[PDB]
């Protein structure tokens, strides 16, 4: 079970069908968020999560953001299972015109994925051949 | 097993070895096959997929797109296990020269991955 | 387990806690490199990996590269379980000011995730509803 702390009930991510890979995180701010071409603004979501250990949160743009020429500055967010702040979406305008955000509009998908333990490795001199 | 509907056999993804993470989705073009700097082109793959519940499809560029300065406009496709349309690749030219694409050229990769059930959550006042 | 071969000890990726999704891959080059607006550079990590079958490597930027307006030219690296070369990070500057990268600087994260076999499919005439 994932658990979710909402800074405000309207921050609640849009949940889809059972088959949905992700839930949509919403913008959360108290002033104008106007991302100029070639600039980025860190947009809070007002959603803080405990993602269970062994998993992590992948944050990517909603498909609607393609026509808006917004990307996450760091390409994709990676929310570790010990991260306790609210998720932030550092959104960059790679397009040619102003992008304005409406408070609570759904912007990014959060998909929770399993990951191999980063402790489970060994250093070696030679890798096994697959030529 | 993933069920795949092709609009035509030539839309068949390029499958690698057993160890390959992804399959290469192909352009299914009509007239426009070039993307100018700062422009985008919505490319149908002609591949519709039935992905088992509990998984999803991640659509990212092939590494060869790097050289060509093409990205997906929305960075990565997320194909839900109930999505039945064909997969689209909305490619944006972020570089400085035009990129001409050949029909059925391998552009993006589809990787099918597990995801947590988005219904499996609880809202909490506080958390540890 | 992930078998790792290092070109140089210092190429060792940064390992976080049990809670870390990925390990931080490092640049491996002698002098400081600068990447001008609109330009790209193919950074070797000096890390070759043997990822267990069933799994793959996803290489995305560190969150810190976001402010520096750097991306992987191909958006995200996909490391197959049969890839035996060193992982490369082809970094592109999409911003408007010069960025500089130093040796063994943590740049990208390598996350290792299960994938469905790409051989386990069937071409079908109709899908369900
Ligand atoms: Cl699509």
């Amino acid at each position: 079970m994932i658990k979710i702390k909402l800074t405000h009930p309207d921050c609640m991510p849009k949940i889809g069908s059972e088959d949905a890979a992700g839930m949509d995180l919403r913008a959360f701010f108290n002033d104008l968020r106007a991302i100029a071409p070639g600039k980025s603004l860190m947009i809070d979501t007002g959603v803080a999560v405990e993602i269970p250990r062994g998993w992590f949160g992948l944050v990517v743009p909603r498909s609607s953001l393609g026509k808006r020429h917004l990307m996450i500055a760091n390409t994709a967010g990676v929310i570790d299972s010990d991260y306790r702040g609210t998720i932030k979406m550092n959104l960059y305008n790679y397009g040619s015109e102003m992008q304005t955000l409406e408070n609570f509009e759904r912007l990014c998908q959060l998909v929770v994925l399993p990951h191999y333990s980063t402790h489970n490795f060994k250093i070696v001199d030679e890798l096994e051949e697959t030529i």
